[PDB]
């Protein structure tokens, strides 16, 4: 297990432009494209991210190495973020993957209310930290995958995974 084995997991491969969990158009391995409802923008996003005309289908390869831009640059912008940083470097390796898997699915936005679970987290309150970040729509809406996610904040293993 590693953050991209984790991702690979919880977000799937999929070739042809598909509907997220949350209607929103994305691609290959949960690579958002936008959250317009038009498809034909969502094709425009494809393109400009691949580099040509891929009339809504990917290749493997093309799937992979936009799932590895997409982990670079959510675990980068933790780093870039003020509030986020602290917690992620207090955490050890297996935590820090599921700190990544949140911020991939959610955003730095979609992770802003989740304060009082960053606090508990940095303090290593493992159980209490894992029952407050069941208080969530994402526990809610995603439930089976916020239970994994949780699983490893709270064990700090793979377990879930396995
Ligand atoms: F603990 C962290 C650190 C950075 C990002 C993140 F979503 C978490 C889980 Br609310």
């Amino acid at each position: 297990m590693n953050i991209f084995e984790m991702l690979r997991i919880d977000e799937g491969l999929r070739l042809k432009i598909y509907k997220d969990t949350e209607g929103y158009y994305t691609i290959g391995i949960g690579h958002l494209l936008t959250k317009s409802p038009s498809l034909n923008a969502a094709k425009s996003e494809l393109d400009k991210a691949i580099g040509r005309n891929t009339n809504g289908v990917i290749t493997k390869d093309e799937a992979e190495k936009l799932f590895n831009q997409d982990v670079d640059a959510a675990v980068r912008g933790i780093l870039r973020n003020a509030k986020l940083k602290p917690v992620y470097d207090s955490l050890d390796a297996v935590r820090r993957a599921a700190a990544i898997n949140m911020v991939f699915q959610m955003g730095e936005t979609g992770v802003a209310g989740f304060t009082n679970s960053l606090r508990m987290l940095q303090q290593k309150r493992w159980d209490e930290a894992a029952v407050n970040l069941a208080k969530s729509r994402w526990y809610n809406q995603t439930p089976n995958r916020a239970k994994r996610v949780i699983t490893t904040f709270r064990t700090g293993t793979w377990d879930a995974y396995k």
